């Protein structure tokens, strides 16, 4: 018997599977704390923007053309290139394949066929077929592909690896890579492809350079683009409006009151007119200008130009120094030699105490590093037990991860029906007496699908697959498992009742007021 | 064989049992961080007091009248209401029960009997019996009962649930609830009850309205009181003396230097003359006044009246703005137009730099939120392994909790003899070779009791019951277990000796100075 | 089959073994938070140095003289005292032992023999033998010994315990201890010992008082030194240059912006001319003077003398108050009655706002205590799973520890060959089907040794010994284990390939930018 799940928005019912072992991540002791010695108090003030080196892989759309022969053996084969041109120009595919000849079931027509959407396809690998039989079929998949720097090869979402640079345009093999078979690669200038293969009549679109590669079981096509125009090696991390900077003999140390991180760099600057900054220069400059306009246009003035620094940790810093206007000007905006001396003394007092404040703020900012390093070690230790929760806490977004020894694998989640989730009432393992499930078993259905699947209920509405988590049936038992807006009581590994979530208090770490439980009476 | 435990004050030897699954608690991602954008520096200063919504259940005393028939079947039955009046007025009970008639062993007297204390009873369920035989007996238990808002039903410590509002006084069923059998409920104006049932002659006391309900096996009585007079939905959390507040277009943001939490509310205020604030208004007002008198009466002045705000997180804030007296007044307390201008310039400089300081403090206070959120996730992950330790760390008090899947159950601890704790010498499981106990087995005795109980030694002098924790006998073994002021060495799962606690160093996280261990010599 | 490890500097391949259960450590709730109530703003400023009570054991070199009889029974015996004098004066040992008489194999010479280094010996227990046969042999070990306060006994690295004070010089048994057999103890004034026993001719050195004790199987010798001259009960923890101090009615509270810890003491001072401060007085004084010279010689002046305080937590504080020079002097260094009044008003304004800043800084410093206490509880909970990692994070140095119930044992690591580390390809337990290793098995060799040892690969290049960690073979499997600069893929518990470390991203907690994994397609 069953009981029925309840929807939720940010954490939908989903099955998260590991990306074939490819998206690996690991913890490293990369937090280094260096306490600044001098108590020097003439610190500079300014606006700062921080960019991080882009490690994420460039993602681009590819097309995968195949024909399917069934006798359930399901042989996949490459369509001929003329048939590929038919598919790209007319969105139609011919009803035969020849190697000696085969046709759709009980047919000989070699007629043209109109491609139609496969409704079983997803937001990745959107698929089109000529015969909707979800014999011979013709199939076109449009899907993602990822390539990490250096872009000398790319891996498509279907797991095929191609040893060709996604930016090799047939005239730059000296600045790119090509490692696949030469006789099976074809670049086409001004190639015309239809907008949607599933439409009987679609708006044709011309693409500058389209590349094709004849795989063994497939033909893979992708649109060649300009590297410097589509890929940027720096990703904007964060802008700090109130930044202070202390100068050493060969170091600039940047601190921010709102940030728990301090940056350290050499006093030599980066050439701002360098090509590696081309995709972030204007953005960073305008970000600095915006922060000035909205915050310091009236009370401050720009001191120097924009200076680019490279942090010891690898970050890139764009710096705009700011200096507050004199107190005479500030007062005039808010509204004789002896009066000039009075204002000079006021300015000296103000500057001295402001430098004291800035030194104190810099020390406060430096005070966070040891705590951050120790919490990093805490995260590394806890990631062996629940890597998904730890990485979600670190990155402040729902992240699924799996433990792989000394590394973690990132996983991608497929949203399921959300209304087919049926939780089983009996958590006792009937197939093995003495063993009980750790979390309740769920019946669920994938989208646009009807085959009932059996998984196990996880946390945050996640559905688990594979080997079910089991344990010893330690009677008496009383467990409460939450899914959606609902809680399920299991007494002695059998479903008892529903529980209102309002009947369960939430831990408040900020306030931390506790309620006394019911007393016991030596019973 | 045995070895003897040693006392300790804050963590007495105790057995902690879960409150029947009723006192549930869970972790939720309830820490939300919203970084304030503007660097506006005209922040307000003031005193703040913060109250939290009262989630704890209202607790009130009830009386449970029963008679006990033994033939060990121990049938419990409801005493007749006239016998209830005898018990309440004379503290005496009649020696018979009729349904056809029964008496104390080998008796027919139907004599009156004087109630005497049951010394086996505790600080909860204090109990009185007529025959001290720890046959027919007469018994009166006085015990706690809890009711959560809305007070439409209450659960007594003995686990009986009653569907009657603890504040239904027989004339307000429109503003209360009554769901029990009507024929079995009786309210009595000006009911006279004795102070102590165990005293031969006690001081009688009149109670305005006393309610009785005839259960199947019991009669339950409670004193009806005024809701608004006995229940308060707001609990005082904390007062901040140095509070700063930044004003947005539709937000007030409160920060405190001593607090790691910042509050955010709309600029619309709460009506301070609202009935829901009646039980906290005067207290909060006097708290604000006290903080002013002891801290700001001389150097500051009150700016505005007391403003009540409702925080986005549900807290209630009482705010008193304060403004420091002019520097001329401060100097005069510490002790012409051109001199007025000089003092105006001094005041302008002071105000500008003070606003800078306040903005920096607000940013520092906001810097804690991400760290607090990540530590909340750390606590949630660690609470699956040791919920009691994690909740004790969060609430800064000894808390016992049990893991119940996606929730935690709060547990209540019964203090045991404290001198009957005998630790067994052999941690090897004799009943199953190859298995060994994880922690040493303890013989202990409950208070006022003699039946020896067998449990397992826990941490912080806790005694564990139920299924003993076991593991594989991984020889060689060397474990040291601490109870009281003493440490027990177990070598190869057999007790070796005592260990002086002074011979074991304590980890110092603040100082963190380490001592090198004895070197090894490739042996 | 095997695959070959790769070197690393800070974490060399090593085997870490627990120091016989002697170097115990435990977590205790020793962080106490006391929030200061008054908002009083006339805080003192000064330089502070903090020393901690020395808990580490005094370590001193000892010599262990033995003769070895083999018939593999390997009886160890004490050399006669005249032979001990021969060893100490000539670095030579006689070729016989008598109790009736024995000689080197097939010999009768009773000739003198020259001691030569045993190359199998380490940086601890450096060893010298007369016959290099790694029968009768003569052996001299030079090794460490530890004694904790009170120094009434010491334990040598070979584990022998001696009930004699390392500072008993034969004339101070009233201020020391002697508990070993009186007839077997001999102190020798101006004893001459050679610098190196392994050298044919070495530079003789005279030692004031050398003590010998005739053990059953050994003779143990050590050089008696002056306690007060070799042992210091206070260890320097840390110096704070910018320290603020708030005065209560019976308390001084010290805070530092760069520190997350605040200190609290009574206002009564420690006598700086006390003998217990003799080994830290000059150092602390000069440290204070250095901080003044390099930071405050120009802008500040010393206020009062050096005051020594004892913190409630047991720390020792040396305090130098500093007061900034008047603004007139500061301005003159940077470069009538009415002008004196103007400068007095400027100074009053500056002092008022500076006191406000100092009060805010003190509150900020106090804000860390609850977070530190909660993180201490987090560390205590996590140390049961991985004590070495937690203690390494706390002390910021590579520390190996073992779990021992309610305590942790510190362990010492022996560096191995570093080039003999061979990782096995098959992680499946051949001796028991259905069980698999948790981490890959390693073949390794100890230094100067050839017997191949079988251990298990740990983290940070650690080699594990004893019972191998095992688990269920949960196929399919894909694990990646890192050693040196290399990563090993194991698919289905069989070695697959090497993995470039650059292909694995590192978690960045400070920046926290995430890359999306490859999407899934309902497969
Ligand atoms: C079904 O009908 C279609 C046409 O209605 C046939 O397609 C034709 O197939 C031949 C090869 O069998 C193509 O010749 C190829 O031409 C390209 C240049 O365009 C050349 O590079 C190749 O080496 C080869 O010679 C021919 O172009 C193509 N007709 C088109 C594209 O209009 C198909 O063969 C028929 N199949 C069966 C099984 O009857
Ligand atoms: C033992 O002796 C006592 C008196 O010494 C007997 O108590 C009496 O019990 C009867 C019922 O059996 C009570 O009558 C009840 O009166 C109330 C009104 O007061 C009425 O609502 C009930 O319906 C019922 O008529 C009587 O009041 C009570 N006497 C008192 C309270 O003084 C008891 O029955 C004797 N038991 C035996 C087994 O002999
Ligand atoms: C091997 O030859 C050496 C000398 O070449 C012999 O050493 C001698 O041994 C005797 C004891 O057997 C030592 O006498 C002892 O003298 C000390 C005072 O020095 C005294 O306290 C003892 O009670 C004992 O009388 C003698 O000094 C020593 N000769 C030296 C040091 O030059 C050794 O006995 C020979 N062994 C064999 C097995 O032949
Ligand atoms: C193919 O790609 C190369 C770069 O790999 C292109 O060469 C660049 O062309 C632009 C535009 O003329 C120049 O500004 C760059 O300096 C060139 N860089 C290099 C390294 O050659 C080339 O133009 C592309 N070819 C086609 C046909 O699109
Ligand atoms: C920073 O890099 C730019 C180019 O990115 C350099 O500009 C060159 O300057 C020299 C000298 O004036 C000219 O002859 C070149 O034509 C410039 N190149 C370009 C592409 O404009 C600039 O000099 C560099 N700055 C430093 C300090 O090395
Ligand atoms: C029973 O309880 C009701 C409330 O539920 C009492 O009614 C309140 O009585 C006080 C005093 O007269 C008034 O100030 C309140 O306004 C009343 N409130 C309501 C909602 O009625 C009632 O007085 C109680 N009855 C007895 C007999 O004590
Ligand atoms: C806040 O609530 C109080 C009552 O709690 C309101 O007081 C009422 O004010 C009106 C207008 O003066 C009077 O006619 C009523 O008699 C008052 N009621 C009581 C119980 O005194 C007050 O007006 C409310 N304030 C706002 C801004 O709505
Ligand atoms: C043996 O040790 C004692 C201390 O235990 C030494 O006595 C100290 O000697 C110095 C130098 O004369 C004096 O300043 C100390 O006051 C003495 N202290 C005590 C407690 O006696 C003694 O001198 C040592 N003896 C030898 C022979 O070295
Ligand atoms: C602090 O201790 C020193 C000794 O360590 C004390 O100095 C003694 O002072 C008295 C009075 O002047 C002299 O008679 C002694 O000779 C001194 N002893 C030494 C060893 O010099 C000092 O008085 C102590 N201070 C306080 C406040 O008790
Ligand atoms: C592709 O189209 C553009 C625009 O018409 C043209 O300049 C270019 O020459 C075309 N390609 C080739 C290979 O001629
Ligand atoms: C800020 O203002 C300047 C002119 O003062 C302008 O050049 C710049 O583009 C502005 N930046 C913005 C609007 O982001
Ligand atoms: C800043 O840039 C201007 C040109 O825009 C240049 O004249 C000036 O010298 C630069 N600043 C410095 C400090 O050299
Ligand atoms: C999802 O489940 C509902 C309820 O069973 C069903 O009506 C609907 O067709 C399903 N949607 C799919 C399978 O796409
Ligand atoms: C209860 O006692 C009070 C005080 O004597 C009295 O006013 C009230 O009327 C009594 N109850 C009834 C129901 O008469
Ligand atoms: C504070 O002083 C005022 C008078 O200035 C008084 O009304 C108020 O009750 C006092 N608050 C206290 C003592 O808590
Ligand atoms: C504060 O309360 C007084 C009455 O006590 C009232 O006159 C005054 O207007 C209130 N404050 C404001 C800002 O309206
Ligand atoms: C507690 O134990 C002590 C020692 O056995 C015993 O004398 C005492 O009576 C006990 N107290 C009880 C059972 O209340
Ligand atoms: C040890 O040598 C010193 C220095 O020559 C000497 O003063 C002392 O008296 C010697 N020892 C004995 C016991 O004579
Ligand atoms: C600091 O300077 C003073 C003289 O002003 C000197 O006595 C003291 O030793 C110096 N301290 C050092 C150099 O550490
Ligand atoms: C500081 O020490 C000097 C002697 O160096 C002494 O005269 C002075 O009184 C001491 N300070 C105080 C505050 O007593
Ligand atoms: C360490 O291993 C290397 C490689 O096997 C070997 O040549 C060398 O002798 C070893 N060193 C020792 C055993 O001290």
């Amino acid at each position: 018997g069953d009981v029925v799940g309840v929807n939720t928005t940010k954490y939908p019912y989903r099955v998260c599977s590991m990306a074939q072992g490819l998206d690996l991540i690991r913890f490293e002791r990369n937090i280094v704390c260096t306490s600044m010695k001098p108590i020097n108090e003439d610190l500079d003030e300014g606006i700062m923007v921080v960019y991080k080196r882009n490690i994420c892989a460039h993602t681009f759309k590819v097309r995968v053309y195949q024909k399917v022969l069934t006798f359930s053996n399901t042989e996949y084969v490459a369509p001929p290139m003329w048939e590929i041109h038919h598919i790209n120009s007319h969105s139609q595919c011919y009803s035969s394949y020849s190697r000696f000849v085969a046709y759709h079931r009980d047919s000989y027509e070699n007629k043209t066929m109109q491609l139609m959407p496969d409704d079983y396809s997803n937001t990745c690998s959107t698929r089109y077929v000529t015969v909707k039989d979800q014999n011979l079929n013709c199939m076109v998949t449009i899907t993602t592909a990822r390539s990490k720097y250096p872009y000398h090869f790319f891996i498509t979402s279907t797991g095929d690896v191609v040893d060709i640079s996604p930016f090799y345009n047939g005239t730059n093999r000296n600045a790119s890579y090509f490692g696949e078979n030469a006789d099976k690669f074809f670049i086409f200038p001004n190639y015309t492809i239809v907008s949607d293969f599933g439409r009987p009549n679609s708006a044709l679109e011309t693409h500058r350079l389209v590349a094709f590669l004849e795989r063994a079981d497939s033909v893979i096509s992708w649109d060649i683009q300009d590297e410097k125009n589509v890929t940027c090696q720096l990703t904007f991390w964060e802008a700090s409006e109130r930044t202070i900077r202390s100068e050493a003999e060969d170091s600039y140390h940047f601190s921010s009151a709102k940030m728990t991180a301090t940056f350290l760099s050499k006093k030599q600057e980066v050439n701002m007119s360098d090509s590696a900054l081309d995709c972030v220069r204007d953005e960073a400059i305008n970000k600095l200008q915006q922060i000035f306009n909205t915050s310091y246009n009236q009370t401050y003035e720009k001191y120097g130009n924009v200076s680019v620094f490279e942090t010891t940790g690898g970050l890139v810093v764009f710096w705009q120094g700011i200096k507050q206007k004199s107190l005479v000007e500030l007062e005039r905006l808010a509204n004789e030699s002896v009066h000039n001396l009075v204002y000079a003394q006021l300015q000296f007092t103000y500057d001295t105490l402001r430098g004291y404040i800035n030194r104190a703020l810099a020390q406060i900012a430096e005070a966070w590093c040891v705590d951050q390093r120790r919490t990093l070690e805490v995260f590394k230790e806890l990631s062996k037990i629940n890597p998904s929760a730890i990485l979600s806490a670190i990155y402040n977004k729902p992240i699924a991860a799996r433990f792989m020894g000394d590394v973690l694998g990132l996983a991608s989640c497929v949203t399921i029906n959300q209304t087919s989730v049926k939780v089983l009432r009996d958590m006792n393992v009937k197939e093995s007496p003495g063993r009980c499930y750790s979390r309740p078993v769920v019946i669920f259905n994938f989208a646009n699908s009807s085959y009932v699947q059996y998984g196990q209920l996880g946390e945050d509405n996640e559905i688990l697959l594979g080997n079910h988590r089991t344990e010893e049936c330690q009677l008496p038992s009383l467990k409460i498992f939450i899914a959606g807006n609902s809680a399920y009581e299991y007494v002695d590994y059998l479903f008892k009742r529903m529980i209102d979530l309002s009947s369960i208090s939430t831990v408040d770490s900020m306030i931390a007021l506790d309620c006394d439980p019911l007393c016991n009476t030596d019973f």
